[PDB]
């Protein structure tokens, strides 16, 4: 009985993705891709199913004999479910409690929450990341320039690496399954055409919920960034997906559910504060 | 008589003009001072273009730079350039090459330049010929990440390709009219998108100095993870000096192109080995 909206590649193309509007307005609360960025040939499928009477994203992945684009970019694609003004297509949902996109001076903070239980098959190098784009204009469409950022925060990792050098370290306070804890992330710094900010909690988490406090990320990202000008930049959106794949992997088979992905805004509270503890 | 000149802070921060000889509309080169990485300084730069003589003159006194991303090492790039540019909406296709062109469509050409540079104090500064390769022909918007930036260096002073070297390779090259087989160090970053660096392991500072294009273009068609290499569209041929490093504050340069000249090989293929 449940209504469902399926993407599928490569049956819907190279760039399978629908928007998510129950209300019907327009304006969609999130959007799924499947996002094969880095995919340039494939034998088998991948498919994402959102249940619009559950609210659990499924993704199933059985993809053979991969061919790489740029096999210098090292993971294959990123399948996500995405909240904001995604800087790298048209796409956009805003029909949400936080103002997304907004300069980072003028927004306030919200936690993100999300549930999820990842499989990784025959050990596929994944992660679980959370990512964001800060852009100088706050409808951007065509990419990214070299004084904006990209903000990552990755709560699990198998044999992945961020791009960069580790800078330095920090503890920010989170909530897993429910149990407050203070977690250790990694701060990593590249700089590929624009700012990467990454940060790699030292303890990966393969399935449960977890609630951050997404100011104390863009404060740390502040504290490092080497952009002139931090607060006046627009958060895009908060992206969450999977990276995978390698240059030396040919096969991924993958599977996950995120049974929620929520953004709890907290109006008054400013986003931008002081750095996280070391 | 007869000067183009820009200048900054003047022309506001992106000081740019065509060079369009006969007037036919279409600019036979294009350009740019190009201070993409500043953001405050004091001082001046000013770029000459004299149509009778053919000399380009660059003169540039900033100090208190301030970078807009520090992480992006260079300053600028005040260059000049043959057909499009995919980083805005500036174009010259007013030559003998038909710049953009598809690799696998193309025919060889040679690249000359006649030039002295003038670092002042030390400044860390490269003679740069940058080329970028998209999968449009008409690219205004930016460079994505199945895409190349080509970089060929004949001079370099205190300044490092990004990402590592992976190999040398030997490409006859004509420097003040005597050809000699010159090293290039072969640098590859992929930073969002592949960036290819060919740098000289013999940096002149002035002379003139003529490459054969088609000898890196299949270079980097064999050291490129890029899939489709041959379908991607060779944007342009752009010809300028690099300059700062992050804790770089004053930067004084000047050089002269004494001259830039492409000549197309018509039926000699672009792509070899
Ligand atoms: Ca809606
Ligand atoms: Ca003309
Ligand atoms: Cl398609
Ligand atoms: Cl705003």
């Amino acid at each position: 009985f449940q209504g469902v909206i399926k993407i599928r590649y490569p049956d819907d193309g190279q760039w399978p993705e629908a928007p998510i509007d129950g209300d019907g307005d327009g304006n969609p609360e999130f959007y799924i891709e499947i996002n094969p960025w880095n995919i340039q040939s494939a034998e088998g499928y991948a498919e994402m199913t959102y249940n619009l009477s559950t609210g659990v994203l499924h993704y199933v992945q059985a993809l053979d004999d991969i061919t790489l684009k740029n096999g210098g970019s090292w993971v294959h694609g990123y399948p996500e479910i995405f909240y904001g003004n995604k800087p790298w297509n048209n796409n956009y949902a805003t029909d949400g409690e936080v103002p997304l996109p907004g300069k980072v001076s003028n927004l306030s903070n919200f936690y993100l929450s999300v549930s999820y239980k990842l499989l990784p098959k025959n050990g596929l190098p994944i992660n679980f990341a959370i990512e964001s784009w800060l852009t100088r204009e706050p409808w951007r469409n065509s990419g990214i320039n070299s004084d904006e950022q990209e903000l990552m925060i990755w709560l699990y990792y198998d044999g992945l690496q961020p791009a960069g050098s580790k800078v330095k370290e920090i503890i920010v306070p989170i909530v897993v399954n429910g149990t407050p804890v203070n977690a250790t992330f990694e701060v990593w710094k590249a700089n590929i055409g624009w700012e990467y900010i990454a940060f790699r909690i030292k303890t990966p988490i393969k399935e449960g919920t977890v609630t951050i406090p997404y100011g104390a990320f863009i404060s740390a990202a502040a504290n490092v960034t080497s952009l002139a000008n931090y607060t006046e930049l627009y958060l895009e959106d908060v992206e969450v997906g999977t990276e995978y794949g390698t240059p030396s992997t040919t096969s991924a088979h993958l599977e996950w559910w995120f049974y929620n992905v929520s953004l709890e805004y907290r109006p008054g509270e400013p986003l931008l504060s002081q750095p996280p503890a070391e």
